[PDB]
């Protein structure tokens, strides 16, 4: 007894590692992508050490002071949300959610002393996004549905135009989003029932190292946002490594590019290249053409059979050239090694993937969760973790400030004030960059009565939370 549950948040600016929620969406569905109860819709307030983006508000339409109007504290917007999430069987999707709103959602977790994890995987649980299942709908089985392109004929898979092109639309609130996500995926479901029967089926870790087929030297169909537009976002790869560090990656390589480099250069030259952004290669020495391929992050790969022969004409796929590359690379007995030879702080909020939690910390965590404010002053726990200490000062001083000692306000204050406004004390912005991106802002010939509202009120608060 499995659902769907579809979210998106609209934040206060673009880094989930720093940046915060401001509103968050969601509506579940069965299966068979019908709604289940009714939306839910919040505003999460911000705790007073945080700093928006101005260029984000004037985006999302939401201020500071309309969340706080209209939200919940931090821990309760999340416990909620983590309530939806955690609701057994549950498999929770969106678009383009697992590479930034899900990053979103586990920092925010992390900071408010639930596990970042568990609402993925326990209890049936799992995730899903529909942005690779869209490449390679368009890459490989395009018919039946209008594929956008912007003013210059690049293609497009922006939610709005690929709504409207296919006459399935009805602005950029949280909702709105969600409720086009969902159609876009019944869309894929209705005019591709095979294909997506078959992305959805394979999205796990498990099935998709099975697709990969590590290591028998078979090629596949990969779509990655890593790949170019130009090609439709799809390539013929080989897995030829599993990562050195990450136990969830495997390293593919690109058939379409002459893999000489990568065999003839030693581990220091293929170490230094693979690390030299693109920009600053020397001429005539293009990229290695290697890519990670994260297995918990429901890659999108289909065999190469899935061709047919206006498939590869269209894609001018030269299978050949491909084939004449990967029996080089089925030469090289070194290669693997050579590869992952090749490939090899301080504030708790930036630290999430620093380390896993051990299952004595969760257990106190659990119950430091379960206090109220008053008690949760009191309770003096013991972690086995370095980081807990600190993270849950923080959680005690962003909620519940009136719980503070004379001396623990003190802290909080100077913590707070320094992340405010000295570079590298955790926000992605502090007051003067604040104030100046206001100033670019304002100087502009086109700014409608709206925005003009919204940088008044970030000035407004920007005097506010430092008093
Ligand atoms: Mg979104």
């Amino acid at each position: 007894c499995c659902s769907l549950y579809w979210y998106d948040y609209e934040t206060f600016g673009t880094d989930p590692r720093r940046d915060r929620p401001a509103q968050f969406a969601g509506i579940r569905t069965d299966l068979e992508l019908n709604p289940i109860g009714e939306p839910v819709t919040l505003f999460c307030k911000p705790a007073r050490d945080v700093l928006p983006v101005p260029e984000a508000c004037l985006i999302t339409g939401i201020t500071p002071q309309m969340a706080a109007e209209r939200g919940l504290k931090e821990a309760e917007f999340i416990t909620r949300i983590h309530e939806q999430f955690s609701v057994p069987g549950t498999c929770v999707a969106g678009y383009n959610n697992i590479r930034f709103d899900d990053e979103v959602t586990r920092h925010c977790l992390y900071r408010n002393l639930f596990d970042p994890y568990e609402r993925e995987w326990r209890n049936g649980n799992s995730r899903w996004d529909i942005i690779d299942m869209l490449r390679l709908t368009r890459a490989l089985r395009p018919e039946g549905i209008e594929w956008p392109v912007d003013g210059s004929g690049k293609p497009s898979l922006r939610l709005e135009a690929l709504t409207v092109a296919n006459g399935i639309q009805h602005a950029h609130d949280a909702l709105a989003d969600v409720r086009a996500t969902i159609a876009v995926a019944r869309l894929v479901r209705e005019r591709q029932p095979k294909l997506f029967n078959f992305v959805f089926a394979n999205r796990g870790k498990r099935e998709a190292f099975e697709l990969l087929r590590f290591g028998a030297m078979q090629p596949v169909l990969h779509v990655s946002e890593k790949y170019a537009s130009d090609r439709y976002c799809l390539a013929v790869v080989v897995a030829l490594a599993r990562h050195p560090r990450n136990p969830n990656g495997v390293v593919v390589y690109d058939l379409s590019v002459d893999p000489t480099p990568l065999i003839d250069l030693n581990a220091e030259d293929l170490r230094e290249r693979l690390f030299t952004p693109a920009s600053k290669l020397p001429p005539g020495v293009e990229r290695i053409a290697l890519k990670t391929v994260h297995l918990n992050k429901c890659p999108v790969i289909a065999p190469l059979t899935a061709l047919r022969s206006q498939d590869t004409e269209r894609l001018q796929i030269d299978l050949d050239r491909c084939n004449r590359h990967l029996d080089r690379l089925k030469r090289e007995w070194t290669l693997p090694k050579k590869i992952r030879e090749a490939m090899t702080t301080d504030d708790p909020d930036l630290m999430l993937y620093d380390g896993f939690l051990g299952d004595a910390d969760r257990a106190v965590l659990k119950w430091l969760r379960g206090l109220t404010p008053d008690e949760l002053a009191r309770a003096q726990p013991s972690f086995e973790d370095a980081r807990l200490p600190e993270l849950l000062f923080r959680y005690r001083a962003r909620n519940f400030p009136e719980t503070l000692t004379p001396e623990e306000t003190a802290r909080w204050e100077a913590y707070r004030i320094r992340r405010l406004t000295v570079e590298g004390c955790g926000g992605s912005i502090v007051l003067n960059e604040y104030l100046a991106r206001i100033e670019a802002l304002e100087a502009s010939p086109d700014l409608s009565a709206k925005d003009r509202e919204i940088l008044k009120n970030l000035r407004e608060y920007a005097r506010e939370i430092i008093s």
